């Protein structure tokens, strides 16, 4: 039928200065790095790029900071990208954070003819009220701040209005495509590529394998080719693996956390301490691990023989998969999260509050990380268990009356597990349920930043 | 891993009187017929069902009317179902129409934690303003009317608000499932089963084929098993074919439809993705010239639809919008109904051609007769004409009555507003240009002055050529 | 203190081509005609005018049609104005209808920093959905249609969103002003002058009387002077009386509708004559939407007055306990449901109770006026009409052929017979004339009904 | 005509436990104290009251606290009510603040059939975002917080949604009414009585003077009688005057005076102005001759004069600080809906007020501190979030040396991006493209001391010496 195959230079020649790009990829998996390299060679400037993150130094989108071809990034996660973090802090780049599920669904909405939609993600955070620094001056001052989101009540709960993202170009990467643009992706490298593929006016797909029309089973197409304008088939190149991970008080906190697992739960684990609770699950408890970049049935690190760059986790570490696992795109992944289909989420934390409040995304000025999917995980109805050390690395209490750092979520934590104690957030205040070791409740009183109404208290169990 | 397999009777035993159900299927394609039979057997009443359609007589949802187990249908289409029609007209059942694309996306929004969203579909129509007859009384008077829709302007255009649908139960059918619930569908029998699978508190999947966890390639899963609660594997059965249409003009009226088709066929250009309504628009696909390559989209979730299949190829999982068995060409892709109408509502078709009861110089389009007269349902048409993209109406110039079909403003209920770009009739081609009509072409067998007589508004008639036809 | 008095010609000399004006007045009452005369003199073109109506031929705004100085009228009623109707039908003027209470509240909003607000008025009518012809071509064909309104649910009910109106100029008239611009109005000549005076960048008031600052009691100002930029004092003229009505139906069957202590509204049309038939010891208060309660019958000859008129521009008297208020307050009163009964004239009415009484497309050009506000508040509704139009055809029918004023709103039936009612969305027939039959009635142009408890009439 | 006259006791007898009441009055002016007295005699409990303020100790609404007859207050201001302060703090009473203008317009919208409307007032403040403490528990903990407001963009600016207020009863005071309920108010005692009178299901009006139908000029009824259900004529009583102010030094006063005399140069002839109590009001006393301005008081007056002489004090003529006030030639009265329509629609040429904190942003904090004070928004939020020129006149630092002028407010904000100029005893600053430009300094100081006394950087390239009005 149709033939949209085209060379790499003619595919991207239409990109003017000032142009808007949506770019697929999660870390490096599914990041169309050949195409970015071509956008670099041709020297376009003042790009506005929407994408999950900004790749990494010397790869994908990260390439385009070098000659400063980027005016503004709209992004969920900065990741391992020193140059992006540098160009932000000293005023070369405008950085707009968007929660990852909101970004994905805004792209899908822009492809789907939906000008706006509602979500509980980000409500009462600085991403809804405005006044996060989007741009700085050359000498450290605030130049631009994020504009607020509108809000509406539905069934007595407040939601954010999100706007369709529609770009001049959308740049995707797939394992396989035919000449009329049907695409098949592999592993967690699908991610944003589906909704990015839907939201651009001209969409350019780099395929690792070009086939004839008729060779893709119509029932296993991931992105129908109606969405694709130009197909490019670059020189084959290894996909960058950030953390090539294989298997031949953090642990202590993790073990108490293992007891939160119930048999038959679908769970989402955040990067640090919550991933470690995974190791300590008792043998009689079976759960399905979901990774936000688009997988249920996440396995542990693979054997050396089996490492695949297309199979990575939320922390950009190579991963295996268990029996009955399933892959899906970033729009469906946060449908599933925002929809409440996880039975449990566990997250890291910079700060947590008797309010039910949590701060885990940015330290103003000092650490720029982004919300990732944390604002979507905390804002759905799912039980949230924060796993953190009791105090700051420099001894400050992490549990307090009101949060001092920008909040990831408002009224959203159900339980707090620390190495010392465990608290349940009850009716807006902290109640102490467990404590461990030599440490007494007395010790818990000054380590903590707030008082707790504790008629009862039990001793803290752990996992073998 | 997990095992969610159950017998057919354990699966449905906790569905209690008054339950809301979302049910999968488009016509009989992907209609969980076996779960519906069991729901008849256990005799539950006052049910509220959300589905694309209402089933046909004696199949799927249609089975539940026999003992009057249904209180309310929320639907895009009725069509073939006679028992339903009688029941509606006698006051036995409430019938609430919803645009098909809005129905699929509302189920999706329900599963996705999205309380509401916006769409240009149904704007300015009776489904926006309220007053479609939803319930009759027991003596043919109006008991209930449709609730209206809120609307809001974005970027100068008007949009309807649509609310998430969440049901107590969802009933889906799949070609294949595993024990932890991952489903793989076959053909256009996917359709509503994906969003329906997402929006229920308890989701029940009937599978033609059960396999073990690990037997399905993670990359080929269509509904992740997190969505599915209960999987049932009933005795194998033939999915009912509504219209067994196969491949192997003789009348005056059929020649006027052939003439319009032969003109509509010159609207195709190379590289177009098209949606053709059944009838003339679909018939024009048979006169596409040899160099021109187009791809047909079916709203039930296919691109690359081919002609009726040969007798050796008929397949119940492959059907079109009119429930006719179809083939498929090289480069074909299947997708679910949420994606299908994302594709449509997002303007990804380069050409959308359909018929009309009445079309206006506005560019407004009507496809439904006076309400309370005869019942149709919006189907996907409202979604199709709101696409923001090239709409071409192919229809006869006048009713058999002599009454014009092209008029100043619609007297019939509007399908969509300010959406038609071109009108093709057996006598003329009109363009809609800044809300006014321009005569571009006339057939060999008329003159301009007769076109004037035959049309219920004036038009710009300064540059008119003779209408050409595909061979 | 401040002195804003100007000559007439200086006050308006800076109005530029294509300027938007808001103009006070209801018919001719409170219509700043001397200012409209000066604007004609100075020849300005392509004007966009927000006003309740457009005056009348040869008066107020009517004057500006003569040299085709107006491009667009945003209005609730045309009134007895031939040249406005003519220029509309001939493709000379754009005419955008706006319900009267919305028009008044939108002007208050634009002066009050409220960008938008919600009202039930016009929901489900052709003014919400677009499709009211706003501009014709020179040959009788459509060219522009009204752009639709957004809607939203609050408490289960649907409301329209109305946008604030802010104009370059506001033109008002008052009985009395001081030098710092404090205005005092007289009779029902207040009407839109208050909200009009609040919504302009530059607001100009013609006063019939100029007094010094200090001569107006602070407690008696109707439009505080802050709102007024320029006060002009023309040579005194007679305000035009369209219908000089004097003494020397309330419904024979709707008399019963009236209790003691009711506040009742009478719309333009047959309702107005009813003020002259109030029973002697019944005790109700009549409301006129141009801004009165305590309306009475037509005045005696020595007491007629162009500042006391009713909705139909007839001269009126007022009873003890009367209160005058502006059009913003008048429609808040109505929209908020403080009337116990309303009664309206009709073009046609339907059996389901939805009613149409505001226009027939391309032929009778009238406007919604306050009708759309009156039908969509909480208040009991009753229609009064001839049984047939002048062509001898039914005025009562099954469903409305003509555009609706509002849906499922009419409860009463006075014509040359009566009684029907709507309960739970359907009509229940309540009374039968004399000992005559259901069958005459059953030959209802519209529908089936409950005949289980029918009864004889109290007329 | 109609006759709605009744005795006091039979008019209030229909009020049941748990009833919502809208209550007119601003301070004590136009407060229906005799009806409040009667609601206390009849003993009804669990009341929810919407009113401008919470009354004062032992008068109007203050009387109801004595026997814990009140569950909830929705007000714009708390002020000199000690019973209520304690009760709020000890968990006996819920307190929801509403900006005064939004409160008035909500009541009007209630009476006017408008379920909701938009306003720039309170956008980006704790009154939009939620988290005002509304109810304590019995031991100093938080029990309830305020629910957020919805927001919407119109022409690229964000607005708050406000919902109609509809109460079971509305209670109003008027100088004069007739038997059919037409009411005439006097002085600034009109205020909320107009919109309160429109929003209640049953409205009850105490009148100081009853007259017959036909005794009031129909052209000068303030509240038409269709809004009134019951009229009541108590025994005549003197209205409590909170502050009897009349017209017939230290270093701290010298600072405020210098600030006042610079602020006086902000006035130009023909301006209508709203002046905060304190330094901004003081500044009107140094207006150069031949500069004429009209002062507006948010309780419903333009043309406010200085304090009255002893023979002309009048409880019905007070300002926003509830001080007795005179009026000048060409003054006008209006109700509180119209007051805030006038403010919110930008019809002041200049608004001047104090501040606890002001930001290089133009952001201003001057209404609250969590858990440490309750005053309420009052009219300040409305006054600063229309597009009118706002000038902040305030001392440069706190008495401890903490700067009041900072990069970003730590204190809860009153308005977002709204201050144009800041006048202190040391410096004048303009807010320009979201940062501070130092325009002037006192003869008393240096550019280097103001750098040290202010908590942000600023452009100090074109500084001039600060002039003063004589
Ligand atoms: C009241 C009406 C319906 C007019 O009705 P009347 O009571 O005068 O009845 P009428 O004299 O029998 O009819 C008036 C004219 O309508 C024509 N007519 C009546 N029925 C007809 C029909 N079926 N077909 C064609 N023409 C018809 C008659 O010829 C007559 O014109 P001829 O006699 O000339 O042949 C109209 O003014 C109207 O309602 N306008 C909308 C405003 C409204 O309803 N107001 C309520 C609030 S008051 C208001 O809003 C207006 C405020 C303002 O004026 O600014
Ligand atoms: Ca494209
Ligand atoms: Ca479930
Ligand atoms: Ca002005
Ligand atoms: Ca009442």
């Amino acid at each position: 039928g149709l033939d949209k195959v085209m060379s790499l230079s003619s595919a991207v020649q239409d990109i003017k200065n000032g142009a808007t790009l949506a770019v697929g990829g999660f870390g490096t998996g599914g990041m169309p790095h050949a195409i970015m390299q071509e956008i670099k060679k041709m020297g376009v400037r003042d790009l506005i790029i929407y994408s999950d993150g900004a790749g990494v130094d010397g790869y994908g989108i990260g390439v385009l900071f070098e000659n400063k071809q980027i005016n503004k990034m709209i992004v969920s996660y900065v990741g391992n990208n020193k140059i992006f973090a540098r160009q932000y802090l000293e005023g070369d780049v405008e950085l707009e954070f968007c929660p990852q599920g909101s970004l994905a669904e805004r792209m899908r909405a822009g492809g789907a003819g939906i000008p706006a939609f509602y979500t509980p993600t980000a409500v009462g955070t600085v991403l809804q009220t405005g006044g996060q620094i989007t741009k700085y001056d050359k000498n450290g001052g605030v130049l631009k701040e994020s504009t607020p989101r509108e809000t509406r009540f539905f069934g007595g709960r407040l939601y954010c209005l999100e706007n369709a993202i529609k770009t001049d170009f959308s740049i995707v990467k797939a394992w396989k495509g035919d000449r009329c643009g049907n695409l098949v992706f592999r592993g967690t490298a699908r991610n944003f590529n589906v909704p990015v593929g839907q939201c651009g006016q001209t969409v350019i797909a780099e395929v690792e394998n070009l086939v004839e029309n008729g060779d893709i089973d119509p029932d296993e197409v991931h992105l129908p080719g109606v969405y694709v304008d130009r197909v490019v088939v670059p020189e084959r190149y290894q996909t960058l693996i950030e953390h090539r991970t294989v298997t031949r008080v953090r642990q202590r906190i993790a073990r108490r956390a293992a007891l939160e697992f119930a048999n038959g739960m679908y769970v989402n684990l955040g990067i640090g301490i919550p991933t470690e609770s995974s190791n300590y699950i008792p043998a009689g408890v079976n759960v399905v691990l979901q990774s936000e970049n688009g997988l249920i049935g996440m396995g542990p690190f693979p054997t050396e023989d089996k490492v695949d760059a297309d199979w990575i986790n939320a922390g950009k570490q190579t991963i295996s998969h268990l029996a009955g696992s399933a892959l899906f795109d970033s729009a469906t992944s946060f449908a599933m999260i925002r929809g409440g289909h996880m039975d449990l989420t566990m997250l890291g934390a910079l700060e947590v509050a008797a309010n039910g409040d949590l701060a885990n995304f940015m330290i103003p000025g000092k650490l720029v990380k982004g919300p990732g999917g944390a604002m979507d995980l905390v804002s759905c109805g799912t039980r949230v268990v924060v796993t953190t050390t009791h105090c700051n690395k420099n001894g400050d209490p992490k549990i307090v009356e009101r949060c001092r750092l920008p909040v990831t979520g408002k009224h959203c934590v159900c339980r707090i597990i620390t190495e010392y104690a465990v608290f349940d957030v009850v009716d807006g205040r902290l109640v102490l349920k467990e404590i461990a070791e030599d440490t007494t409740v007395d010790q818990v009183k000054k380590l903590t930043g707030v008082g707790f109404d504790a008629d009862n208290v039990i001793t803290m169990p752990l996992a073998p």
